[PDB]
């Protein structure tokens, strides 16, 4: 009932890099241009659409879904809705997407995120008495915990992701060694899937302006073929001294954009519109925020098992890698090593990036793609969430 | 199969009123946790919580419905996201929790919305160079338009939410007299329906702390018994020079929360849980920025269509005053006049409040209580939506 | 005599957050500058130069506040004007100044005036190094201590707050609780009497303050208690040191407020007809340990009144601002006087009157001129301590 | 002659964001501090009082850079300091100060000195005065001009920009553009020719600069330009007014910078061996319409001469700040002077050098005096242009 018939991504830009001067509302247009553009399904098709984005403060303020799709030239009859689960806003905005169509409300839909962590402004607290005294501070929303409630941190800690990482690291037993060995592989895969063109149809290039001429980003600036076993190794622990999580064995703060188009079935046999996958099933999951990491643990068991499917069916999955520490403690739950041919087949968030709010979509897009060349039939989508959360979403390729 | 087994909301607070003291996340924790303990369903049988929230610039950053769960005492378990479609935020949450029952994932949901738009922050752009040079802004994250994007003031304009009002009343000829008559209306059906009792069981009295002793709030105190047609007609328009539109016929800025808990049919008759009212249709639909208060018209017609019913058969219609003359310009498309039995029975938002995130949910709530006593079949619950959009929701009474 | 004092003048004090926080700094101060020439019966035209203290010149009170507050206040467009910053003596540095300039012959008729708007004090924020930075800043609120730290400096000497300077000198003069609660009543008493018996009536001179459509009219300093107890003094906590001593109570308020006194040549003022108040006769600025700026008044005072060739027992009048009763204490304490004494702050100090931090000094020397006159003393001694470790005293010959 | 200058030192004068934009301005004028003690043989403890001008002290400069600095410095706790706020001729105020000090027969010891750190200059944000305001508010660029401006100022006098006051007097004066373009020309030329010949290595003082991991020494002026051309400088657009003719390139930039001068009684010289660099002959200060405050130096420096009982004839070097080259021109138009006049900023002005606001007065004087001994002049003139209308100038004798 619910196809996945067109799935686009801008590629992914380092924190203040290749992106920092495009603004989100008008980062995710491009995407939702494109989207549309190469589907062949006029824009005032669509009935609405759904966006994930983390942090709605700056530019991306006031629904970017709705400001987005404007911009973006689609017609003013096209709703739109922000969704925020965190670092699985992405997905979420899928789920949200399928779900409508399962109800037999429209036709078309789109899900999609966006995120530019660049560009994210600061949060100043407003006063609440007449003249006050006293400094105040400016919060940056790039980052994370900020305007803390006591009742939160007196109830569950306020610790970083990075350090739910460690605790992660600890708890799992997972090894510095282990952890860098996981990093490199995500670079050498990511840089081997462009070099090889498998990014080529999934990828939109984003034009920059760059003063008075254009510039045409096309390609992720994330990965580096220079990544090395001896580098990553020589970098210091970032979130607990004695550590073991650096800045090289997780992932980075990015700027990018990712939308899929979703229709029913009818309607994409009334247009002749060929399927890239069907959504199968979705799961959502909370864990304690301690450890936020294995979030994906319980949700693809409960969306497995929506699906009426086996971990073992599965033919390619992608886990996006928050912290290669998390990542490796998920991989250990499931008894998959990080060399299975299944596992993030073009690179993870560690080289590729990862751009919060548009993550989720960000890596649908990378496995639809991938399903089709390979011609797998199931393939599982899954994300840890921030504060304790967990998404996955299964798909039947088409 | 979706059913709305309880609903319960905080009252209405003024701008830095009653409930400026509360932060948005402690004050969702409230509705959320008022709504479990008189439902006698524990909360780890929650699946997971969706509130809407039009600024999660503050207090209210990082996904409040995850924040706000957590600060209730529920357990870890359970999940949350914050959706935001602006104005309807609101009623999104309860659209997005029915889908998921009907999706046939989870047994239990809560839909609901927050917005405390005394303690909205500032947000502050973040220098893209050096050592800058240059006066910068600090944007009210309580207001309307910010960190506007230039290509957006060039296909719509960016005009107000007010100024959007007067182009309604132009365009429809709705005068200032019919504005005012409108305005006083919801005052006397407020404080008539307060007066009466009708809103003792929807409403949850909520503490606040003033410095040492705690005093319960447990009345909107945006209603004014002497509410006048002159007074009304003083005031001085306000968002156009030789307008019609005035603070006195338009919503305020509020504090307050809402939520409504939904479970599945078999659910709700394993566990003897008397529903209020049952999920029939949901429709989305978008119009032109500029005239955005139409935005109920096309989702009325479509969620009618859905629900397979005609305007006729509804029994009680709960239509979000954003402005008298928004509201008016709807009644005018769907000829209805002002005094209709069925409208906004006990007040609308120019005298209860405009909680933007929570108002969704909030007038969900006082439509389903009311539909009960009164036994009426069916009900709308529909807004207009900031930037051009329009929800509504067609519910069935049991 | 060579600069002659002839005209004293001061706002009422504000309470932070007050009756004149809606007044902003460069207006408040207008008002001081012209009522001072209004009565004084010279022409502003006049004037060569008008100098002024603040402590914070970061607001309202922004780029030199002194030649922006006499424009405002109808001054000629000659008038020259400068903003002298030395914190809490700002006020006194000011009249200095006008003094050196009368001594040193250029002009003959100078202004020496403070000004300081506390509750309108506003933020500062760092500027970026580089190009899309990340982590959180601070805005720093100007109305308090501290700000934008050097941490050389942390490492010298600590950063220590002035109430915490406060505690430093209680401990090292082992000055008790009960006698810091003790003088502070006494500012109190002594500021309630002065104004209910009309000694505040010469000086003081009305600020209008706009409240919405109508105006209303501040004339009286709103920081003296008539209720203040020994009792609630003693009931309060202390406020810098856990088991301390210094108390919200025994200690000065954050205030509004401005002051200006006019200062002439000696052969100006008989040219002119004009009475004098009192002769300025010595000078004297000095620097002590930041941990301890409390004391700054003692070596000030020795130094100016040696350069007077006076000794202490020849003052007969003794303005000592009182920044916190544990500091002022300390001061007495070299001094080998008695809270009790006549000549000390004879109808009140800072605790109870109010510590507008750059009008402090000039506040303090109109209400001693005034007080000078009254009781025909002819030695009087105004004195302050300053922030991060200085202190400055002025010595006036009545007439 | 009570009042000798014994040494003067500057330290180079940075670009906006350049070469000194990681400095602190306390950190920057403690710099100048110590070496201008430290070369002149005068034990820190010796120094009496240290004034310093700055025009903006919301940021790392707050609370009287002064004091803050010369703690810094190493100087001992006695010392004390203030900073004064003459706006762009606070440097100069702070050396008439210390002087004026010396000739009332107070210390025997003082400096006066300026700083300004144009780059790191902080945001200041006003504060709020309901409890849940509602609308955007504005972070005030302190490194710029006008703030929470006074609706009572807009309406006496404009708020027009330094830049505007400049296009005003290029127009009351009929200064061409051609005329500006070639002022600016010389200044670069003189100035790129001073340092290549060594004329500024007397005076200024190398800073030490953090890069990361290591140091690197900041020597000489970034601000000039061998390449400057009279074809570039003609291409450059109006920045102030339409078809206008004050542009970028002849007007001073904003820079970092910090600068200090030794005084000291004559008998106190005579009786440590201290060799006069000059004697401060005379001060004077006075104020002018704000449309057109470039002219502040002709009534100054009238007011000035007429004190010192000269001419201007009598003259032999004049050190006239460069605010613009069409307010520089226009003052010289007063003068009768022609821009080639040899006396006239010989080594360049703030045009090529930079105009670190509260440190250029104390900058000018000292690359004056030390031009004065090497050429042996008798007596030379400094004077500036001020913010809002003003204007000061020092008269100073060779020895």
């Amino acid at each position: 009932e619910a196809w996945i018939v067109e799935a686009v991504r801008t590629p992914i830009g380092k924190h203040g890099g290749a992106l920092a001067s495009v603004r989100p509302d008008d980062l995710l247009a491009h995407a939702l241009s494109v989207l549309v553009d190469r589907s062949g399904v006029p824009k005032e098709e669509v009935e609405d659409v759904y966006a994930g984005c983390a942090n709605q403060a700056g530019e991306d303020n006031r629904n970017v879904a709705r400001m987005a799709l404007l911009l973006a030239g689609f017609p003013v009859e096209v709703a739109g809705c922000t969704v925020n689960r965190l670092c699985g806003s992405g997905l979420e905005a899928v789920a949200q997407a399928a779900r409508a169509i399962w109800a037999g409300e429209g036709k078309v839909y789109i899900g999609s995120g966006v995120e530019s962590m660049s560009r994210a402004p600061y949060a100043v607290p407003k006063p609440e008495r007449g003249f006050p005294t006293g400094n105040l501070v400016m919060y940056d929303t790039t980052l994370g915990w900020r305007f803390v409630n006591p009742k939160m941190q007196a109830l569950y800690g306020t610790e970083s992701m990075g350090e739910t990482a460690e605790n992660l690291a600890e708890m799992y037993g997972i090894r510095r060694e282990e952890q860098d060995r996981f990093a490199l592989l995500s670079h050498q895969k990511a840089v081997r899937a462009w070099e090889e063109g498998r990014f080529q149809d999934e990828v939109v290039p984003v034009p920059v302006k760059r003063g008075k001429e254009e510039i045409l980003v096309e390609q992720d600036e994330g990965p580096r073929r220079d990544t090395s076993l001896e580098k990553l190794a020589a970098l210091r622990p970032v979130f607990r001294e004695g550590g073991t999580v650096t800045a090289g064995n997780s992932s980075p703060l990015n700027d990018g954009a990712a939308a899929v188009l979703l229709v029913s079935d009818d309607y994409a046999k009334a247009h002749g519109l060929r399927p890239l996958a069907r959504v199968r099933a979705i799961a959502v999951a909370g864990v304690p925020p301690r450890i936020m990491g294995i979030g994906p643990v319980p949700a693809t068991r409960k969306a497995l098992e929506r699906a009426g499917l086996s971990f073992s069916d599965l033919g390619l999955i992608e886990l996006n890698e928050a912290f290669a520490a998390q990542a490796l403690a998920v991989l250990r739950e499931w008894s998959l090593s990080m060399e299975d041919q299944r596992l993030n087949p073009n690179g993870g968030a560690i080289a590729l990036g990862h751009p919060l709010g548009a993550s989720g979509a960000r890596i649908l897009t990378t496995l639809v793609h991938e399903m089709r060349r390979r011609k797998v039939q199931f393939g599982l989508a899954t994300m840890c969430i921030g504060v304790g959360q967990g998404i996955a979403v299964v798909v039947e390729g088409m």
